[PDB]
């Protein structure tokens, strides 16, 4: 199920989820001609692709980090149940690179249905997965 | 089989291949202390990680 999400703190940044995840930026095109490689979102609006990522095949659930740093940070839960934290911004000064690429694997292989971040505390992630035989379905 | 490759046209850029592929850059550290997150390649050499990629499992 493809979906589009805006940046929590940036009004010009968006992400579209598919077999490849595309992070794009919005620019004005009223006084300028159609830029090369820019998608005419509207009559006077242009969207320029910022990054492309093919690191998540068969993506199931997608969420975006709440905190400002790092920028363009998302969490993707796959069909196998692995939830991987990825980044798409040009961040050469990541505050904590140890969390970059961090993956959580379920004890029992099951499909993750939904994933979300806690608004009050950005360090808490709640994920609901498929129904196991005798195991918990929601993990925080 | 992990391997390291240099940039064909850049002398300061290298790539290391593993389960995650890491592209790093080389900087001097003779007159400066150990930079945060920089790997001391030599006594006076420092390598700063440029990018990390997990897009190729079982490379």
């Amino acid at each position: 199920k493809p979906d589009i999400l805006w940046a929590p703190h940036h009004v010009d940044r968006f992400v579209v989820c598919d077999s490849e995840l595309s992070l794009y930026h919005v620019e004005s095109t009223v006084n300028s001609e159609l830029k090369a490689g820019s998608l005419r979102l509207s009559e006077d609006s242009a969207a320029t692709l910022l990054s492309i990522n093919s690191d998540t095949p068969y993506m199931k659930c997608v969420a975006w980090y709440l905190n400002y740093d790092p920028e363009c940070l998302l969490a993707v839960g796959q069909a196998n149940g692995r939830v991987v934290l990825t980044s798409l911004g040009q961040d050469h000064n990541s505050k904590f690179k140890d969390l970059i690429g961090k993956e959580f694997v379920p004890k029992h292989a099951r499909q993750c249905n939904t994933l979300a971040w806690n608004p009050l505390d950005s360090n808490w992630l709640a994920a609901g997965l498929d129904k196991h035989r005798a195991d918990f379905s929601v993990l925080i």
